[PDB]
């Protein structure tokens, strides 16, 4: 029994090594393959996924997303910044050159904070994917906005200081969801997802 | 001025950082921006792009392509892992399970290695970017495949032996191009990156 999950960057990121290590432990004939990418209902419905873990609620009946926890949303620059010693004022965040997930992807992670022109223009850098933003991070003088899980794991490894984020949007929920349609195997395989993650907590 | 580059991962975790931070230092009205996701003739033609740095050369008399340096391609696995201590054998190699930049992606990093049904049957993990490929396998069983340069660099960071890679397609040449067709700024801005990658070997 393989089960086909797809967990939107930068979720893959804080949940993947998780999920993966304890659906690992069960058994040998028991297997979890992951995805981080057509949409959801598409990858539901009529293509292997059967599980999507992402920031994106459903309230539609005939599918059913489940909350697994709420982080806050923080800025991160490195810890050599010449400038940069603390939290930044509402003002000044688009004043530094950022690093972002590229906008061009399909349900990028950073959108929600680069909605207009002026904003975009603050970008300097932009990559596949949020691990990919903060080694740049490390290595620059530039920031990015990344959920406070991820910079906390990363912050010592990557020389990352973890600063507030002065922006109204400053929290995200992510959630489990699902076709609703359901064998004894996806049935399971829910209650385990939710209380990995809710573990983790 | 601004000078638009696309670094096609992994390359931009490798690259961007420097190229980012020597251009910074010149002179504040000159910028770079970088993105690492149209095909290449329409990037560089009809698009703002004006360089690509990538593994593809163009043999192609309207498009110069210059290389930049050949690296080698490893295998990375946790320096934790229960039973990698040393190189792997070139039939073990699909025998264990592997973390890989996904194969939807336009120009997939890893799409040399996972040809066959067979191969992509190992695929546990499949992330946007090879340094969420690498943070998975840092926190997990799983192995991939990467260069040399990028392992080597975050090797201590997120705890990761480097092993020899026992395939034949052990190495890749990057290379720097564009569409000729040419300010001086243009010719400039060739000539530095040359030089920046050139002088990080």
């Amino acid at each position: 029994r393989v089960f086909h999950l797809c967990v939107c960057d930068p979720l893959d990121s804080i949940l993947t090594s998780q999920i993966y290590n304890h659906i690992e432990q069960i058994a040998p004939n028991i297997h979890v393959m992951f995805k981080s990418s057509q949409n959801t209902e598409h990858q539901l419905r009529y293509q292997e996924t059967e599980f999507v873990i992402s920031y994106e609620d459903f309230h539609r009946p005939e599918f059913t997303s489940v909350p697994l926890f709420k982080d806050e949303m923080v800025l991160v620059a490195s810890k050599n910044h010449p400038t940069i010693k603390g939290p930044l004022l509402k003002h000044d965040v688009y004043n530094e050159q950022h690093a972002a997930v590229s906008l061009d992807r399909f349900a990028s992670f950073s959108q929600p904070w680069y909605d207009t022109v002026d904003k975009q223009a603050s970008i300097a850098y932009q990559g596949m994917a949020m691990m990919s933003v903060l080694s740049v991070v490390s290595q620059t003088h530039l920031v990015a906005i990344a959920p406070r899980w991820l910079a906390e794991e990363f912050a010592e490894s990557l020389e990352l200081q973890v600063l507030p984020l002065p922006l109204k949007q400053n929290s995200r929920t992510c959630y489990l969801s699902w076709h609703e349609a359901r064998d004894k195997g996806h049935q399971w395989m829910e209650e385990q997802l939710v209380s990995i993650c809710k573990r983790l907590e």
